[PDB]
């Protein structure tokens, strides 16, 4: 089976999510044919030279999955678009493009973070175009780390419902790639949607954010599974009752 996750928004202020992801990497992920992380792995990223210990702890945990024979892939989210090749080398992850077409047991599948489908938020897409301009990224990354951390903290303070996808953008993307299956995150609305693309039924599968429980999509030769699971090993104890 091939696994997909997104929208973990890892951060040191939410250690339960981190513990949940570490348990996922040490368990389920080790049995997978591959693991794809479709963006927003981290709640923030200001560049690979950031010494935040969480980054090294996550890199090491992913690298153990890779070393165990499970290739791991990353598509950037809007929170962590600055993840670069230094982190890719540290974690053993392979960085992919913003859209990729996969062969999953014969099923052709488009994968993407999903924010580019949200074409009714023209303000967001304009800002997105700016922070994805290479010369702007290179200027930001050249700033001292403490300056980047101040900029990012102010921006997060200033930003504190997610616009959903545009149905026509979905059809356009799925016809550009000639697929009947699309997996994405970003909208934080885990679901399976049927539509029509390329003159045939098509499906859009949406990952959940890791808010109170984890979420993954598991693709097998036989089916597509949207799975919700607890972060920690929920230890069984017997609550007494009476009838
Ligand atoms: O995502 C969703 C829901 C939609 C959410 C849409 N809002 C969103 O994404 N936000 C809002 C606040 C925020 C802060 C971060 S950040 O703290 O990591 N960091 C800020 C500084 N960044 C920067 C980079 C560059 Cl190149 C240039 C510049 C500068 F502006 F200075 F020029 C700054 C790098 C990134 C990352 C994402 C965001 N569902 O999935
Ligand atoms: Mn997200
Ligand atoms: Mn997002």
């Amino acid at each position: 089976a091939t696994l997909f996750i997104a929208d973990l928004h890892l951060q040191t202020e939410e250690p339960a999510i981190t513990a949940g992801f570490l348990r996922f990497l040490q368990g389920e992920a080790r049995q997978a044919d591959a693991l794809y992380i479709l963006g927003d792995l981290f709640e923030a990223w200001i560049g690979d030279d950031d010494p935040n210990p969480l980054h090294q702890q996550i890199a090491s945990a992913i690298k153990a999955v890779v070393d165990a024979g499970v290739p791991c892939y990353f598509i950037h989210g809007n929170r962590d678009f600055l993840v670069g090749q230094r982190f890719a080398r540290q974690s053993g992850m392979i960085l992919l493009a913003e859209e990729e077409r996969l062969d999953l047991y014969g099923r052709e599948v488009l994968i993407m973070h999903g924010d580019t489908l949200c074409t009714d938020d023209q303000g967001y897409l304009a800002f997105r175009a700016k922070v994805h301009t290479p010369w702007i990224q290179r200027l930001f990354l050249a700033l001292p780390l403490f300056i980047r951390h101040r900029i990012a903290a102010r921006m997060r303070a200033d930003s504190k419902e997610i616009m959903d996808v545009n149905p026509q953008a979905v059809v356009d993307a799925m016809e550009r790639h000639h697929v009947q299956w699309l997996i994405h995150g970003h909208t934080h609305r885990p679901a399976v949607h049927e539509l029509q693309a390329n003159g045939q039924p098509a499906w859009r599968v949406v990952l959940g954010a890791w808010h109170s429980e984890g979420s993954m999509v598991k693709v097998t030769p036989d089916d597509v599974e949207l799975i919700h699971f607890p972060f920690l090993e929920e230890n069984l104890y017997f609550q007494s009752h009476h009838h």
